[PDB]
């Protein structure tokens, strides 16, 4: 029922700046606000996003994770002098103090409550703030790192206060560790924390021990804080998906948040100064796709770091795009992680494994991004004839025209000559058209076609997909027959998951035989986020084709495989279900349509896991973004 996006933003929080030198404080400016809120404005992204108001965060809640001795210190600056910030700076680690930063701190803390409260309301279906000072460095006791209160932390605790929730989230993708956010919730176990950082053996700041790997947390919350330290500079989309693929994504759907906040520090952006990484800025794009959803989109983004104000501003916009719900870019150049991410990757699976079951069996410059914008309708629907359903608001019916029934006549005479249903006929004419609309025409993203005749469906709309043209078309099929799908000329990748055993010799095709039971569900979501997705986004698809036989615990689990896949092919994915089944098909119709997706709530079974790392075994040397160890040297 929620729908919409909030921008909090507030041009105060641009209002302190640094007085006196000082090389470690240089770069936060604020000119990072006023930039990424223009480039919104610019895309014509702000105006699409609700504007909630800004707050000033009063002072019990600012005790929620500060002592009332630091609080009442922070207090006294607006009172102050240059000379006596300047002494009262030099006390804490990398961080002015302005008199109007109390002011604006205040500001950045109620804007994420206000994130948090709109989101948990209903009022939105997510959002996020641009605040100043960033937060995640923040202390109990202690300023830190440009951090004066710790934003993100206050939003878990008030969210765990004021709607009593069990689970939520921090995902931290800032270059720099939020050890400040690992130290509140250290032994909480209702807060699941996670960040990846520049870390290169503990020698870039803030070098800590507890920013590396071994820390797991503490007590009853361990194996609830996961750090994965970048050892050198210079990591790619590749490793930074790796990273989701093979960590954060296995722990986070077990984990089954109630709620997610990101802190998003966009330092770790090619172009940085601060954090000399190498991901391109439409990266962000997908960690955002790939995390909504987790808590059925419930996520509320917070700004925290990013330096390099072009790489700042267009990693925002591709953050407010998939958090309206736009089509994802597509992402070229994908392969497997350095040796030193395969390194960190390895090191945190190992350490995890006691606590996580996806990890139990182991015991300057870029180009600018392409413009990214809705359809005009979203998702198309053709149900079987003389069936009305309702639809949502961005979702259409079909109307064949001249040239595309020719087009069904043509193709009948030369590889149908038998074929004299007119309900088949009718279907190849609906897959053509709306492929026509969804490829050339740009007006529609992706569909769901029911159909009858599987042999014959799955021809057309994959050969007419080949030339219209679709450079890549990876196709999943759940079902056990064998299909009219050529896998050898390196334009097709077939996933198929069925209930037959079977080998596979193509390194195209990636066949998942899942034993049939309760296990069924928490099998798949392994293979989708460890097999299915790094595979599917190193191929990078033109289209993706969603097969269905008729022959039902699809329910579970093909909401999300259709939201997470649309990722791929800028979410151009067009699904044939077999047969008419009202709730598998409004089902589709709404992950296809952007809507919320409903959550989850075991393990998987050994004989299950085997199946799934032997299928990585022997494709990982050709699709390197399945790799989660590092290669072995002969
Ligand atoms: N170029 C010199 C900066 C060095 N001082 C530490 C940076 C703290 C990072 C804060 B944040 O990016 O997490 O927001
Ligand atoms: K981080
Ligand atoms: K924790
Ligand atoms: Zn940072």
């Amino acid at each position: 029922a929620a729908s919409g996006s909030a921008l909090i933003f507030d041009e105060e929080m641009s209002r302190y700046k640094l007085l006196w030198t000082d090389p470690a404080c240089e770069i936060e400016v604020p000119e990072r606000l006023t930039v990424s809120y223009e480039a919104l404005r610019t895309h014509g992204l702000a105006q699409r996003c609700k504007a909630v108001p800004v707050r000033q965060a009063t002072e019990q809640e600012i005790l929620l994770a500060h002592s009332e001795e630091y609080l009442e210190a922070v207090k006294q600056t607006p009172g102050m002098n240059v000379e006596e910030l300047m002494a009262f700076s030099k006390k804490y680690n990398d961080v002015y103090f302005h008199q109007n930063i109390y002011h604006c701190a205040k500001l950045a803390a109620g804007a994420t409550l206000q994130l948090v409260d709109s989101v948990m309301k209903r009022e939105v279906r997510n959002g996020m703030a641009l605040v100043r000072p960033p937060g995640h460095h923040s202390q109990r006791s202690a300023a830190n790192g440009f951090c004066v209160f710790n934003n993100v932390a206050f939003a878990a605790l008030y969210a765990k206060k004021n709607y009593n929730l069990n689970r939520i989230l921090i995902v931290d993708w800032d270059v720099h560790h939020g050890q400040g956010i690992q130290y509140c919730f250290e032994e909480d176990p209702s807060v699941l924390y996670f960040s990846w950082h520049r870390y290169e053996h503990q020698s870039f700041w803030p070098n800590l021990p507890e920013s590396d790997y071994s820390s797991v947390g503490k007590g009853k919350g361990s194996g609830f804080n996961i750090n994965l330290p970048w050892n050198k500079v210079g990591m790619t989309n590749s490793d930074y998906l790796a990273a989701f693929f093979h960590v954060l994504l296995p722990v986070a759907y077990e984990f089954d948040p109630e709620l997610v906040i990101v802190s998003a520090g966009f330092d770790s952006a090619i172009g940085d100064p601060e954090g000399e990484m190498c991901a391109l800025p439409e990266i962000f794009a997908h960690l955002t796709h790939l995390l909504m959803p987790l808590a059925a989109g419930k996520m509320c983004v917070v700004l925290e770091g990013g330096y390099n104000l072009t790489s700042l501003g267009q990693s925002v916009c591709q953050t407010v795009h998939s958090l309206l719900g736009d089509p994802t870019p597509r992402i070229s150049g994908l392969g497997t992680a350095c040796d030193s991410a395969l390194e960190s990757i390895q090191n945190v699976r190992n350490v995890q494994s006691s606590y996580w079951s996806s990890f139990k069996h182991l015991a300057i410059v870029w180009p600018e991004p392409l413009k990214r914008m809705p359809a005009s309708v979203r998702t198309v629907v053709v149900p079987p004839p003389g069936v009305e359903l309702t639809l949502p608001k961005n979702c259409q019916h079909s109307d064949i025209s001249e040239s595309t029934a020719k087009e069904v006549q043509r193709i009948r005479d030369k590889h149908f000559h038998d074929l004299t249903d007119q309900n088949i006929l009718r279907s190849l004419g609906n897959i053509i058209s709306v492929l026509d609309r969804m490829m050339r025409s740009d007006e529609v993203c992706n569909g769901c076609v029911v159909v009858s005749d599987l042999s014959v469906s799955v021809q057309c709309a994959l050969q007419h997909a080949l030339t219209e043209p679709a450079e890549r078309v990876l196709v999943v099929y759940v079902g056990d027959g064998e299909l009219p799908v050529k896998t050898n000329d390196g334009k097709v990748f077939l996933v198929q998951i069925c209930t037959k055993e079977t080998e596979d010799k193509c390194v195209n095709r990636l066949t998942l035989c899942l034993r049939e039971g309760e296990s069924l569900t928490a099998g798949f979501m392994q293979a989708l986020l460890g097999l299915i997705l790094p595979v599917a986004y190193e191929f990078n698809p033109a289209l993706v084709l969603g097969i269905v036989e008729e022959t039902t615990r699809l329910m579970r689990v093909w909401g999300h495989m259709t939201c997470l896949i649309q990722g791929l092919a800028r979410g151009r994915m067009l699904t044939l279900l077999q047969g008419y089944d009202k709730d598998l098909l409004e089902l589709t119709v709404s992950a296809l349509s952007g809507a919320s997706i409903s959550p989850l709530g075991r393990a998987p079974k050994p004989e299950d896991v085997e199946m799934m790392e032997k299928q990585r075994q022997r494709l990982q040397e050709r699709w390197g973004l399945l790799r989660c160890t590092v290669s072995e040297s002969w």
